[PDB]
């Protein structure tokens, strides 16, 4: 599957951005 | 291809772990 | 639970960046 690779990469790219912001929010919530 | 889809799945599961790790820190 | 969750937030931060890299690395294969 050639087109499926972009599907998982985009989901991974946005999910990692969601996890990136949550880590920023969790740091600034305690601190 | 399978070689690129495998790397995209690592990124996906690594993003899932980072997302779970973020939840564990929020609950505390 | 106290200052411990701060370090766990740092683990989530760098793990997400690693996921961002593999998402870009998987795009380079196309």
């Amino acid at each position: 599957e050639p087109e499926t690779a972009l599907l998982v990469a985009f989901v991974a790219y946005y999910t990692a951005l969601i996890a990136l912001i949550f880590a920023i929010l969790a740091t600034r919530r305690l601190c």
